[PDB]
DNA sequence: GAATCATAAC
């Protein structure tokens, strides 16, 4: 350990970082949030990747989903913000993590095309879809072509308009806040 | 000049 890819693991242990906790999972704030509200849900049981998912994890997934929603209500109930819950198709960090993220995407840590695409393309597998996928197939189906999705031209998730750069995309999103 | 991209990080 000490390796950056182990980061999350260390952070889940730290009580200070623990936003929520129960016998199955733990919820922490994303250290480099891509929105005003960005949490990660992590299971205590070590699971490497989604490629290692079978029906025995089904309930756990559902739990993770549930907890996610609860976090919203508990820490963003006063918020009018839309939320999405899902996983990245190809994760960089070890240990599976559910993204719970507000759809404002108002954050200085959202810096490049890869970030934006990671949250606003098929690369972002919604939790619900994943859950049904396991229920129906007992396995997670990942369509090929994921890395390329990260290179697609910037497009607003709100008005579906094309944008030429991150600064411009941000300036554009600013006005959707109202 | 500004933003993006490519690559290393000892
Ligand atoms: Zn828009």
């Amino acid at each position: 350990m000490g390796h950056w890819s182990q980061g999350l693991k260390i952070s889940m242990q730290d009580p200070k970082m623990q936003v929520y906790k129960d016998e199955q999972v733990v919820v922490i704030k994303d250290k480099y949030p891509k929105a005003r509200y960005h949490w990660l849900v992590l299971p205590w049981t070590s699971i490497s990747s989604l490629k290692a998912v079978a029906r025995e994890h089904l309930e756990l997934l559902k739990h993770m989903h549930t907890v996610g929603e609860k976090v919203i209500v508990d820490f963003a109930g006063s918020s009018k913000l839309r939320f999405r819950l899902g996983y990245h198709a190809i994760p960089s960090m070890s240990h599976v993590h559910l993204h719970v993220i507000s759809q404002d995407f108002d954050s200085p840590c959202l810096k490049n095309k890869k970030h934006w695409n990671s949250f606003n393309t098929e690369y972002f597998l919604e939790s619900q879809a994943v859950i049904e996928m396991v229920q129906e197939a007992g396995r997670v189906t990942v369509r090929d072509g994921m890395p390329e999705l990260l290179k697609l031209p910037l497009r607003c998730h709100e008005c579906q308009q094309l944008l030429p750069s991150i600064p411009q995309l941000k300036e554009h999103l600013r006005k959707h806040w109202t």
